[PDB]
């Protein structure tokens, strides 16, 4: 009941963002969003209390082959900083070998983020073109994506993405989403459909092209061995089940900070 | 692994299906079906041998609250007379506290089933008159749902559904399509959306009325603490990454048995 636990989170609109204050914050009191709503009433349901910290490389966690280390959000994990990673944070095959994911919270696929009323209707109308450049999150599970891919159509837009000078990578969704919003068209990013429709609620000018190119979720990481993550799964099986789950996608995506007055 | 598991399952279209032969099938090679190519491709990555066994009482598994009983494939793993539920297997809360689960690999929300073509277009148009009947599978997830439901709309239909002259709870989702094709009007389903669109494929007076009232997961289950569900959940991983179980609901949803025929 007194116990306290680390959570590991990274800044990305609306699962975890600064308020909005012209007075200084500090502490969880900091942030607002999805994921903070999401550990309050887990912390609430479970009677523990929890420090948010923001994971200090500013990644999610990717793997290097070279070394075989992890950085982001996984590695706070692996290496006993955090308790649990709590973000937009895809459940993968690759870090489900490292760490233990809750059951998921949310589900989403890959996307292509761009503007209204143009010709390109799909990620194959990207690929057959160079004159729109189009990226996605350095490092993220959307890039994995496309690098691991075999359909011709995604490992041609790979090829393309690792090619392109400058860099057509983003240090995180917001940089992709300016770089589209300010780009005149020039820009397209690929992007997490969850992350996409928070954005085209809000700027009426963008929207998301396409389908999903795949199915995946988001959980919460556990280090190997967690004495949390059982319990946490069934927090979030409740959740979902109360409607409390939709209720906050709802607060977030359609109403807090200008949301759902795209007419 | 070597070894050889128990898979319990249940006859649910496309999920778990009997092949049709004029000569009759022993053995695993009886069945067909989106589950059972799923048991055999994880077999295939973890390399054990497994014989299927449909769930003796034919029910999905519900907790006899008073009697603290489950039935179901849920009681043959408690009862360690199965290693593996594959199904179309609801991962619920009540669940989660007696058995264990994989990660998802399909995801599905409560919805209806009613013939096309009417001005039925919603829950509340059904639970605001009483000449259409409606129901649902007797004993699983989606009746819990309308019984735990604190929403008005959901509270009225299920006091309509427990009061019955004939129940209009079934024992499988095929005597619900049927109740309701046969129904000429008077009878809609209560029905998850993945195993809707199976049907809808394939009959064209058949719809979906409405959208999903609830979201929620298949996944595998296994007996409590299960020393195979890790690696069985690394396999759902790879298979998702790998796109393979989109091709599997492709196969089961487009394909096969005449389904894609209606405009
Ligand atoms: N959710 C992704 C980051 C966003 C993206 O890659 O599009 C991850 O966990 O890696
Ligand atoms: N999938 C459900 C059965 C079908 C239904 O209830 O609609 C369960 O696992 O209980
Ligand atoms: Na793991």
């Amino acid at each position: 009941k007194n116990k306290t636990l680390v959570v590991t989170t990274i800044l990305s609109n609306p699962y975890c963002m600064r308020k909005e204050s012209a007075i200084p914050l500090s502490g969880n009191d900091q942030f607002e969003g999805y994921a903070v709503d999401l550990i309050h009433e887990i912390s609430k349901s479970l009677g523990f209390n929890y420090k948010i910290q923001l994971v200090p490389d500013g990644s999610y966690g990717s793997l290097n082959k070279l070394t075989g280390e992890w950085n982001g959000m996984i590695r706070e994990l692996l290496e006993q900083r955090a308790d649990l990673a709590i973000a937009d944070l895809t459940i993968t095959f690759e870090r489900e070998q490292a760490v233990d994911f809750t059951t998921p919270f949310m589900n989403l696929g890959v996307s292509i983020l761009y503007r209204k009323g143009t010709p390109i209707e799909s990620a194959e109308d990207l690929a057959k073109q160079t004159r729109i450049k189009y990226g996605a999150l350095k490092g993220g599970s959307t890039a994995a994506f496309f690098r691991d891919s075999k359909i011709s159509t995604y490992q041609r837009m790979w090829s393309f993405m690792e090619s392109a000078r400058p860099s057509v990578f983003t240090a995180s969704n917001g940089e992709g989403v300016e770089r589209v919003a300010k780009g005149k068209g020039s820009y397209a990013f690929l992007m997490e459909s969850t992350s996409i429709e928070y954005v085209t609620e809000r700027n009426c000018e963008l929207t998301q092209v396409g389908g999903m190119l795949d199915t995946k979720s988001y959980g919460i990481a556990t280090p190997p061995n967690s004495p949390y993550r059982t319990a946490i799964n069934s927090v979030i099986l409740k959740l979902q089940e109360e409607g409390k789950l939709h209720i906050l996608k709802t607060k977030w995506w359609k109403e807090k900070r200008g949301g759902g007055k795209c007419r």
